[PDB]
């Protein structure tokens, strides 16, 4: 009902009136004020799941760059996501790239960014969780978990430092912690997936999270690119595993530029994102699961919009799943669309619900 108004009229008529980084601050805007009706869909027990010292209401989230600066997190909820991923969030604030840096390819269902990191900072993220926190304590035992995703100053010179001091200042406000080493749009940020720079890091970052108090120590993930070679992606399995790293996020945006792209857009330069990432991040989660011996939790992002894709990357390794481009697509009728597709799928695959689906391709 809402699904075909949104998809059909009202966001192409968004779409056409507005380019799309004032789309998203409107997105933003709307969604913070709740100007959004409440999702009617009522999530069964078949979508729970219980991973990273949580319970999670459903497995849909939404993934980080939506809400950068955590504005807009209880909207987010309203709008029926499972849990809440804000930032990239670094540590000082910074205005991130030049003006254009986000584009649209709907003829592939893509969106091209280099916002490079464009962040309120620490500080003032901080506070605005913290206006909020028993509130977010209150949403998380009801299976509504809260993740912060932590980014580098482009200045920076010590990035393990910037790491740590996102640790510091939002760790003891987050159920979960992103070390975000792969976004295409900081020069060098990448090279951190490297295995000695990502070991050093990951050492310091989990250090300063266990020095933290019990009920306000995070789950530590990791997120990764979905361009790694093979070595990469064995050297990132390896540290994981070595240092005991709460869980993995696959994937960030790609560098590549699949062939069959048919946007005016898509030489600009940038992460791409959408249905031409889909199946590029269904491999490398299916990777990942195989590589960790399915004992590391994979959160797992890229091209989904129906239940079909969420459970394709379920049974490939993921414990949960998040969206971004299919919003600026589809609206937000798009959450209440993948959960329901997603509950008839695993009836119909004789699924008893997700938890029995996670990694089932590899059994
Ligand atoms: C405009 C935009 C901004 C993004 N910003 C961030 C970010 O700040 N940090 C991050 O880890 N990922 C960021 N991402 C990546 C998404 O979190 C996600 O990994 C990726 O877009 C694939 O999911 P999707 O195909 O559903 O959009 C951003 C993506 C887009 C499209
Ligand atoms: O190109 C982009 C884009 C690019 C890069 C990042 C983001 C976006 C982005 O958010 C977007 C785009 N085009 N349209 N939208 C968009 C616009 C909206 F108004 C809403 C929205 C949210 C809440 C309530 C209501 C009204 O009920 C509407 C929405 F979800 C998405
Ligand atoms: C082998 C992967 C090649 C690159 C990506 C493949 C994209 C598959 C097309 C499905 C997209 C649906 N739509 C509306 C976006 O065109
Ligand atoms: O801020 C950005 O440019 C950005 C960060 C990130 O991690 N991923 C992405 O596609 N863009």
């Amino acid at each position: 009902g809402d699904e075909r108004f949104y998809a059909e009229h009202l966001m192409p008529t968004l779409q056409g009136l507005l380019d799309p980084e004032s789309a998203h601050r409107l997105a933003v805007r709307f969604t913070s004020l709740g100007l959004l009706p409440r999702a009617r869909f009522q999530d069964s027990d078949m979508l729970e799941v219980r991973v990273l010292g949580h319970k999670f209401r459903n497995p849909v989230g939404i993934a980080a760059g939506f809400d950068k600066h955590g504005e807009a997190v209880d909207g987010l909820y309203k709008m029926g996501f499972g849990f809440v991923e804000i930032g990239s969030v670094t540590p000082k604030p910074q205005e991130g790239n030049p003006r254009p840096r986000v584009f649209r390819l709907p003829e592939d269902q893509a969106v091209i960014n280099r916002y490079g990191f464009n962040s309120h900072g620490l500080s003032v993220v901080e506070h605005r969780l913290r206006a909020r926190q028993q509130k977010q304590a209150k949403l998380t035992e009801d299976g509504l978990p809260l993740g912060v995703n932590l980014g580098k100053n482009k200045t920076s010179v010590d990035a393990a430092e910037d790491y740590a001091e996102g640790v510091r200042v939002l760790g003891p406000l987050a159920d979960y912690l992103v070390v975000n080493v792969s976004s295409p749009n900081t020069a060098g940020l990448r090279s951190l997936q490297g295995k000695a720079e990502l070991r050093r890091l990951l050492t310091k970052v989990l250090q300063e999270r266990d020095g933290l108090r019990r009920v306000h120590r995070p789950a530590v993930l990791v997120k990764i690119a979905p361009d790694l070679t093979s070595q990469d992606k064995e050297d990132i399995a390896s540290v994981v595993k070595e240092l005991g790293i709460d869980g993995l996020i696959v994937t960030n945006t790609t560098v590549s530029r699949p062939a069959g792209l048919q946007g005016a857009l898509r030489s600009e330069t940038g992460g791409l994102s959408g249905k031409p990432l889909r199946d590029l991040s269904t491999q490398t989660i299916r990777e990942m699961y195989a590589l960790t011996q399915g004992r590391v939790p994979i959160i797992g992002v890229g091209g989904v919009s129906s239940g079909q894709d969420a459970l394709e990357k379920i049974r490939a390794g993921a414990s949960l799943v998040q969206l971004y481009t299919a919003l600026t697509f589809w609206g937000p009728p798009v959450v209440g669309k993948v959960k329901r597709e997603l509950e008839a799928l695993l009836k119909e695959q004789g699924f008893g619900g997700v938890t029995d689906a996670i990694g089932a391709d590899h059994r």
